[PDB]
């Protein structure tokens, strides 16, 4: 059958919500009552790769949008974009690879490991609203935990 997805919401492990800035960039931000409706739904798809217990790919696409979060090279470097596909030909089983995180759970909290980038992994800043980017470590300042939550 087609590749099975879930529609979902993240929050970081400081509870903030994720909304965009811009057309290909998410923000992290405190968000509570009317305002988290300015929340991105995301289609979170189970896809082909390496899997184990705890490590699971998926896409990372948003919901009913031609919009997958990615993992590319942009200036020499491993950064997280919103990159446009052709919706006649996605969500599939078989995305490409710069589409693919690793969704690990770990103490009760989840990461979001690049299939591409070893030990790169989706962050966001302890700041309000900042920019929701790739990092080259699940240590330091940044936040690096986060939860999923199911949305009808």
């Amino acid at each position: 059958a087609p590749v099975r997805s879930l529609n979902c919401t993240l929050r970081d492990s400081q509870q903030k919500s994720l909304v965009m800035s811009g057309p290909y960039e998410l923000k992290a931000l405190h968000l509570q009552g009317q305002d988290m409706e300015q929340q991105v739904v995301f289609s979170m798809s189970f896809v082909q790769g390496e899997e184990s217990n705890d490590k699971i790919p998926v896409a990372l696409g948003l919901k009913e949008k031609n919009l997958y979060l990615s993992c590319v090279l942009k200036d020499d470097k491993p950064t997280l974009q919103l990159e446009s596909v052709d919706p006649k030909n996605y969500p599939k089983k078989k995305m490409e690879k710069r589409f693919v995180f690793n969704k690990i759970e770990i103490n009760n909290k989840l990461e979001f490991e690049s299939a591409q980038f070893p030990n790169w992994y989706i962050s966001t800043s302890q700041a309000e609203n900042m920019p929701v980017f790739l990092g080259g470590t699940k240590g330091g300042q940044d936040i690096t935990d986060f939860t999923m939550q199911f949305v009808s």
